[PDB]
């Protein structure tokens, strides 16, 4: 068997787990169940085969989730075809990270101050860098991170570390638009900037808190869009205090993360705060050991066919048929469920079938963004077919990048 936590998030705020959803585990072939989502995630041994997590009802506020699928196979876990990314620790919120407010170091006049880390399972600490600039910074630690600061409204401010992939969702304004560029962005960033204490610092004259300034505003460069420009940052988060050595050492990190070579690290731990007002952290180090599968579901906050018959010799009891195709954003064919006012729809192939009486509607449900729709009326033969008031002489129609909702009216006239 392989253990696995399935958590249900709420997308954009990742500060709980979202509590009472109403999941439902079923498996192809065990006994299926159905849980309610609490605060640290519904933890099951499964023998290998393929599961699916379907959302029966979301808690007041949110939508259904797009069920999710799974495999365990051989002891891992596999989403859908690619490995599980959603590796976390049991107990979440329960790693302390800190701002150690007394170690001291500048960037020219100005002590750095923005000293993050993170504590490893081991009590060692891992440097660490913001990835919000505009959230709040770990806990300040009078005492190198023994005792932390608490907040005032939810009291100690600790951490879930997670597996450092799917980064993009935590930004607040990105600069990327694919995440995996993103991330291949981040852990570039990470490699060539300030990891350890002590470590080699590779370019003359930055002493180790220098790098460590360039690292975490090359993070900002991609996490925010800060500008690498002297007079751009006068005023930006105390950067007006960097030289222009450090800064010209940023840009060289920017650079680096954006050429194409591919990242030399392979993963890095990632810190998510239990208050949103925190910033998250990505880390400078690797901790798998302390992670376990997790099945992620996340939280957020239509089509409708109808037929009338027209005329004197319109029949108004002829079952009138439909071939729908749908197919997603890029331009793929729906092999899913959709659900409608009456009953569940098996689209193969992108294709489904219906029937539709005089004065029938059907509606599918949960289309995703930028769908494309091409639906004909095969039966027509002696009508004249009118969609949406348009003369149609083939008695099919196409629309493509639907954004909202859509209303097919048929009408068909056959006038003696």
């Amino acid at each position: 068997t392989t253990s696995v936590l399935i958590r249900k998030y709420a997308i954009g705020d990742y500060s709980k787990l979202l509590e009472g959803a109403t999941l439902q585990l079923t498996g192809d072939n065990f006994q299926a169940r159905v849980f309610s989502s609490n605060d640290i995630g519904e933890r099951i041994e499964l023998s290998d085969g393929t599961y699916t997590l379907t959302e029966l009802n979301s808690p007041a506020g949110y939508s259904i989730a797009e069920p999710i699928t799974f495999k365990v196979e051989a002891g891992k876990v596999y989403t859908i075809q690619i490995e599980n990314p959603n590796k976390e620790i049991v107990e979440p919120y329960s790693v302390e990270a800190y701002n150690d407010f007394e170690e001291f170091s500048v960037l020219t006049t100005q002590n750095y101050a923005k000293f993050y880390y993170a504590k490893n399972k081991n009590g060692s600490s891992q440097v660490v860098y913001c990835f919000n600039a505009d959230l709040k910074s770990p806990p300040d630690s009078e005492d190198g991170g023994k005792t932390m600061t608490p907040d005032f409204t939810t009291g100690e401010v600790k951490y879930t570390h997670i597996a450092g992939r799917d980064l993009f969702k935590y930004t607040v304004k990105p600069r990327d638009t694919d995440p995996d560029t993103f991330l291949k962005h981040i852990k570039k960033v990470i490699e060539k900037g300030y990891r350890e204490k002590g470590q080699a610092i590779e370019y003359s004259g930055l002493t180790e808190t220098q790098l460590r300034a360039a690292t975490q505003l090359a993070i900002y460069y991609f996490t925010d869009s800060a500008e690498l420009d002297k007079d751009k940052l006068k005023d930006y988060h105390g950067f007006g205090d960097m030289n222009d050595s450090t800064l010209a050492v940023a840009k060289i990190l920017v650079e680096y993360a954006q050429d194409s070579n591919p990242p030399q690290l392979t993963d890095l731990d990632f810190f998510i705060p239990n208050n949103n007002k925190y910033q998250s952290l990505i880390g400078t180090q690797w901790h798998p050991e302390d992670l376990v599968d997790i099945i992620r579901m996340e939280d957020k906050k239509n089509l409708t066919l109808r037929k009338t018959v027209t005329g004197l010799a319109g029949d108004r009891t002829k079952d009138f048929h439909f071939e729908i195709e749908l197919k997603n954003n890029k331009q793929e064919l729906l092999s899913q469920t959709v659900k409608t006012d009456k009953t569940n729809l098996e689209f193969k192939d992108g294709k489904a079938t219906i029937n539709l009486k005089h004065g029938e509607s059907l509606t599918l449900q949960g289309l995703p963004e930028g769908y494309s729709y091409l639906v004909k009326e095969t039966d027509s033969e002696g009508y004249k077919v009118k969609v949406n008031s348009q003369e149609v002489a083939n008695a099919t129609v196409s629309k493509t990048g639907i954004t909202s909702d859509e209303t097919l009216a048929f009408e068909n006239n056959k006038e003696p």
